[PDB]
């Protein structure tokens, strides 16, 4: 069973060794476009770039580049777009991507300001009477409402293509207490949040891929997507213990570099998937238990 393996690794203190094996076996593909001198100011970090083969292209004749990758999980039957936290000059690009890809939801796992340094730009309106307009991409964003919780906030936003005047409702899921290179507080808090995104219907195949991002778009976002995909797999092959988390992660890194940034986030991923498995195979009360333990109120 999954628990026995998790316990064996914990006992021998091998999480750092497993994580290191992952970095060494991980795919390596070119990122030429990301490295073009003209795209230098479109990347938040120097050594974090989307692979050329899976990068998301903007539908604009000028510069189609944005630091975002399309993670397509064939067997699990789900796609996610992982991107960095928008910079002061790429907020228009960010929303242009949401529109063109037809995304229904956006998942933010970092904070605009963490420990002083600006870890991300304020790309969505904080007050309803203050809509935002992105002149470069000709888009309008309005805060329709928001439900604030102890560790996460869900916002309803209206995105409008000012060119065609078409309107779309975007759901914003902001996890506010997940530190850089850190982990969520308990599997219950994480899963409670993950299931909030699921039930909203934002991850449905009827919509474009959900856009997920943290600061660099690989650590926290990698953890969120790995857990979701694994819970998806062990509900599909109805033989959960066959799902090899390490292999799933390596499959994901084929689409974007450095997913999961610490040995501890890897361990958490196992903890979250194991705890989440309870639901996937029977228990229809553990969800309330998670909401209970999460202390979202
Ligand atoms: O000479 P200097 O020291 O100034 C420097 F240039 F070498 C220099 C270059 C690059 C970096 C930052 C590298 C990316 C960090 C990053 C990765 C992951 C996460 C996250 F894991 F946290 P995530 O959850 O947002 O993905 C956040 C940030 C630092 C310093």
């Amino acid at each position: 069973e999954m628990e026995k393996e998790f316990e064996q690794i914990d006992k021998s203190g091998s999480w750092a060794a497993i994580y290191q094996d992952i970095r060494h076996e991980a795919s390596d593909f070119p990122c030429r476009v990301a490295k073009l001198p003209k795209n230098k100011n479109r990347n938040r970090y120097r050594d974090v770039s989307p692979f050329d083969h899976s990068r998301i292209k903007l539908h604009q004749e000028d510069n189609d580049y944005i630091n975002a990758s399309l993670i397509k999980m064939e067997e699990a039957q789900r796609s996610y777009i992982l991107t960095q936290g928008p910079l002061p000059n790429t907020c228009g690009h960010f929303w242009e991507m949401v529109w063109e890809q037809k995304s229904r939801g956006v998942v933010m796992l970092n904070r605009v300001m963490e420990k002083g340094s600006l870890k991300c730009a304020q790309y969505w309106p904080q007050k309803e009477e203050k809509e935002m307009i992105f002149e470069d991409t000709n888009l309008k964003l309005t805060l329709i409402s928001e439900d604030i919780k102890s560790y996460y906030t869900v916002r309803q936003l209206e995105l409008e293509n000012l060119t065609t005047q078409e309107t779309r409702e975007i759901l914003h899921f902001h996890y506010t207490t997940w530190p850089d290179f850190g982990v969520p507080e308990s599997p219950a808090s994480f899963l409670n949040f993950l299931f909030k995104v699921r039930e909203s219907g934002s991850l449905s195949p009827e919509h474009g891929p959900v856009v997920v991002h943290c600061s660099a778009g690989i650590g926290r976002s990698g953890t969120f997507c790995l857990a979701d995909t694994c819970l998806l797999l062990m509900d599909k092959r109805k033989d959960p213990s066959s799902v090899d988390i390490k292999k799933v992660l390596l499959e994901m890194r084929k689409f974007r570099m450095g997913l999961i940034q610490t040995a501890d986030q890897l361990r958490f991923s196992y903890l979250a998937v194991i705890e989440g498995a309870k639901f996937i195979m029977g228990d229809s009360s553990v969800q309330d238990q998670w909401k209970e333990l999460s202390h979202e109120d």
